[PDB]
DNA sequence: TGCATCCGTGAGTCGAGGGTAATAAGTTGCGAGTGAAGGTTTTGTTTTGACATTCAGTGCTGTC
């Protein structure tokens, strides 16, 4: 029912990292590999399988732009199979070399796909301002 | 048959504090060896045909 898929993503957003998962591992959620896939297609508007590894790449794209690791820390970190295939699907998502992607300081959100909620989404508000050069005092350290 | 001379020997385990200081000619010629780093060469990270699967995709197919 509608209470299932919402609870599956509470697993899945927390288990987008730890299990090396395809839909066979996702088939342990009450029904078969196809029926859990059939139950997702209409209650969401997204198609689960190519989305998740792309969402796990979208989890890896912010890891490719704001985390301090090289290509092979994050080659198979997000449960992938190869690096050149990971480089390949990246071209169909961001149209940029990952060496070129962390070359430019500008980070545009083209291929990052948002995390899905079947329940109610807490929408933040926006207001566009233009700020001023203000002196302060503080120290720096890294992570 | 003595008489001189010339080498070669002399506690054990500790200890402290710490290596110091003369004087002197130059111009001129001129090859050889850090050196500016100029610049290539490699020895590795990235594009593109593939097509062989694979699971993802969507729906039907059959079922409690």
């Amino acid at each position: 029912q509608a209470g299932i898929i919402r609870d599956l993503l509470i697993w899945l957003e927390g288990h987008l990292d730890q299990p090396l998962s395809l839909d066979n591992v996702a088939a342990k959620a009450g029904y078969s590999k196809w029926h859990l896939q059939r139950m997702f297609k209409d209650v969401t508007g997204h198609a689960i399988g190519a989305y998740i590894r792309a969402r796990r790449l979208s989890k890896s794209a912010v890891a490719l732009r704001l985390t301090a690791r090289p290509i092979l820390d994050i080659a198979l970190q997000y449960r992938f199979d190869s690096q050149q295939t990971f480089t390949r699907a990246f071209k169909k998502q961001f149209a940029q070399t990952p060496a070129l992607y962390r070359r430019s300081p500008e980070w545009s959100a083209f291929g990052i796909r948002p995390p899905l909620r079947l329940g109610e989404f807490t929408m933040p508000e926006h207001k566009f301002v233009t700020l001023e050069d203000t002196p302060l005092i503080g120290v720096t350290q890294s992570y």
